[PDB]
């Protein structure tokens, strides 16, 4: 038989209360701007759909950044303009400033003064982390409210303005609307990144899913292990996680939805514990690591999706009340 059904804990109907335009994005009519108010000043970097540059409006001597997309299906491109135009003001969310063409559409975004990744993950301190954990869960809060699942949250997507203390969540692409009963592509997400539905192909997700990304972060920062879950490919990415959630936890998992496991892993999968969060602790980290953020993290790295913490949980965790106490 076939695996069970599954829908989300929160916000599960939201886009049904909407009218269709707001999630309709294959009927989405793109509003253009003008691409002579744009002078590209550097190069920022490139990937398999897109060259990044860094840019002046020259209409108002404001420095943005330009996305200049690669051939990309065109429902693809309206995807993410349509969830970026909704998300538009939402708390920690990069501003789509503009859309022009240069052949290929360029989205233009706000630009942020980002801190060295490596240079600033090596300074943070034990408050910094629960500050910008809790500056990422209102951005998650926020889209997930707004019936948006990212699919895309890791280190490389969150820029950071460390002397402002400003975050912004950045690369919309591979974001979808949440809709009860569909089936998405599992072949989403960054392979350290990939939640265990992803990796046992379950395709009726939810935002449960960037709460198993979160959790890969949360992981990778207090333990200074980038990145905390290395797989070799896909399927080993599993035995990763198996290897320190257990194999008992996995099973009863597959079980409890009734899904068909890949021959291939019935094999590389073995027996494993469910390993202590103490056995990842050394005295260059310590100072990272607390009970709180312990209890925290066993909360997010779940199999099970809906046993995960929403992001509105999350920010109500001990973990966070002295960040909490700070901005009131
Ligand atoms: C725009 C986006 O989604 N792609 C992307 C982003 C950046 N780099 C930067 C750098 C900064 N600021 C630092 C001072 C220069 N900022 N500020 C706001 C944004 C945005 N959005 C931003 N992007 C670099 C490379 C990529 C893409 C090609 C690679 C594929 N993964």
């Amino acid at each position: 038989s076939g695996p069970v059904p599954s829908r989300a804990r929160v916000y599960t109907d939201v886009n049904t209360h909407r009218p269709r335009e707001y999630w309709d994005y294959e009927s989405h009519v793109v509003e253009w701007g003008n691409q002579d108010d744009y002078q590209l000043v550097r190069k920022l970097g490139r990937g398999k759909y897109s060259e990044v540059f860094e840019a002046i409006n020259i209409t108002n001597n404001e420095k943005v950044v330009v996305k200049i997309l690669k051939p990309v299906k065109k429902k693809k491109i309206k995807r993410e303009i349509k969830i970026l135009e909704n998300l538009r003001g939402g708390p920690n969310i990069i501003t789509l400033a503009d859309i022009v063409k240069d052949r290929t559409p360029a989205l233009v975004f706000e630009h942020v003064n980002n801190t060295d990744f490596k240079q600033l993950y090596q300074t943070l301190t034990d408050y910094d982390i629960r500050f910008y954990m809790y500056e990422i869960l209102k951005a998650l809060d926020y889209c997930h409210s707004m019936g948006i699942m990212h699919r895309d949250v890791k280190p490389h997507n969150v820029m950071i303005d460390h002397e402002h203390r400003k975050l912004r969540l950045i690369d919309w692409g591979l974001a979808e609307f949440y809709h009860p009963g569909q089936e998405y592509n599992v072949r989403v997400a960054s392979r350290y990144f990939k939640g265990p539905e992803l990796l046992v192909d379950y395709q009726m997700y939810d935002y449960s899913l960037d709460m198993w990304s979160l959790g890969c972060m949360l992981a990778s920062m207090i333990f200074r292990k980038e990145p905390f879950f290395h797989g070799h490919d896909n399927y080993d990415q599993l035995v990763r996680i198996a290897k320190v959630l257990g194999t008992e936890d996995l099973y009863d998992y597959i079980d409890k939805y009734n899904i068909e496991l890949d021959p291939r892993f019935n094999d590389i999968l073995g027996r494993h514990s469910r390993k202590r969060w103490e056995r990842f602790v050394h005295s260059e980290n310590q100072h990272l690591v607390s009970p709180e953020a312990l209890d925290f993290l066993d909360k997010l790295l779940r199999y099970d999706h809906q046993s995960r913490l929403t992001a509105r949980e999350a920010m109500e965790h001990p973990y966070f009340y002295t960040v909490v106490k700070d901005q009131a």
